[PDB]
């Protein structure tokens, strides 16, 4: 399989990265909130990666299919208190890669920049859950640090009469490896926020405790 | 300069981030002080992979073997300020592609660099004309405001193919304020001199913080 890249897909992709690198040099000078805090969406094409970024960001929700160009990212600033009998300001930076195999190398390529991981599947969609196997296991390959968090997201929930994942057979996966489970929906925001700000929580607490 | 990519690259791509992980997460869990970084770039054919390899092995390669997309090897040096005490470095010294069909994938790993190994052909106008480019493309995706660079001017055995004027290199050098080093990866001439300033421009920026 040859994959290309058009100049206007190099030129998203450089646009991406030049954005990333004007965030990274302007927390070295006000390192406006007390940390950054960087995590990456990852699984199959067409899971909704994007669209649950986005509900999250802005809520809001795209019915059109716009495939990832590579790597994108989005921002939001977020008030993080210590769960528990207890506030940080947050910046986040959310990593959007594409699932895709034509890009597989350029989006790992950023895995060292990821706190954690939002890994999605799609509800309807019984390939990409058995996908999430694979999808682990590249995790512990090429993450930064010995087992990474992981929040696990079983996507399109409201899409109850196409749905094909047994909830019995995620949550099996999910204790196998130790990784909180939500099912969301990127088109009406269900457990949207739920599961970024667990992933948020795994983040902070493991830094708290180095 | 079409921008294409095989599958056997990115298996070989995924095999170096494969052990950049392993080395990053070995260094979290010593025998040596600091795991410094750099990064070689400049024009296809300059010869930053021959540099490197002259450098940890003291060995050269006549043939050309373009590097597919990115690569690094690793060197255990003793490093004194300026004298100071030895401190042991673990060198991770990236290897950039210089065409332009990877030129995303190698600027992404910019940001894993302390420092810059910037390289010219001085037999190769191009690769010279093209220096200014490159510094422009680190101030634009470094991950900080000045960052550490020394130029090379490569193939200084080469004399009857020399075309680039050293009172040139040394001017744009000077405009920069960068540190430049005529070097040949066939004989070795200055690449240790050269690969040590860099060092030191990224320990003693350390040593200021
Ligand atoms: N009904 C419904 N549709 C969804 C949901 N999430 C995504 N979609 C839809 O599914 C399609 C794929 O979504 P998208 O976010 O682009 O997926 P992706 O994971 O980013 N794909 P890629 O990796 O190729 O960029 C789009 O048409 C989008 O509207 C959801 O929760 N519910
Ligand atoms: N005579 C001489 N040849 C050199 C020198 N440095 C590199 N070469 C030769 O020039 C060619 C290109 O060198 P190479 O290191 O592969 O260049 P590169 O910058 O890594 N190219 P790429 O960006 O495509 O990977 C090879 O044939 C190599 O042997 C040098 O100092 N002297
Ligand atoms: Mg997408
Ligand atoms: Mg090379």
């Amino acid at each position: 399989h040859m994959s290309f890249l058009t100049e206007e897909e190099q030129e998203a992709i450089m646009k991406v990265l030049q954005r990333d690198a004007a965030l990274k040099r302007a927390e070295e000078e006000r390192d406006d909130y007390d940390y950054l805090i960087k995590f990456l969406a990852l699984g199959d094409s067409g899971v909704g990666k994007t669209s649950v970024l986005y509900q999250y960001t802005d809520g809001k929700f795209n019915s059109k299919f716009i495939t990832t160009v590579g790597i994108d990212f989005r921002e939001k600033r977020v008030v993080y208190r210590a769960s528990g009998p207890d506030g940080q300001r947050i910046h986040l930076q959310l990593w959007d890669t594409a699932g895709l195999e034509r890009f597989r190398s350029l989006t790992t390529a950023f895995f060292r920049d990821a706190m954690g991981f939002l890994l999605l599947f799609d509800l309807t969609n019984e390939q990409s859950f058995l996908n999430v196997r694979n999808w682990i296991s590249q995790l512990q390959m090429h993450a930064y640090s010995e087992n990474p968090d992981i929040v696990l997201c079983g996507n399109k929930s409201d899409l109850e009469d196409q749905r094909v994942v047994k909830e019995e057979e995620a949550i099996a996966l999910a204790e196998k490896y130790g990784i909180p489970y939500f099912e969301t929906s990127a088109a009406n925001g269900t457990n949207i926020s739920q599961a970024i700000e667990m992933l948020l929580d795994l983040i902070m607490k493991r830094m708290e405790r180095s």
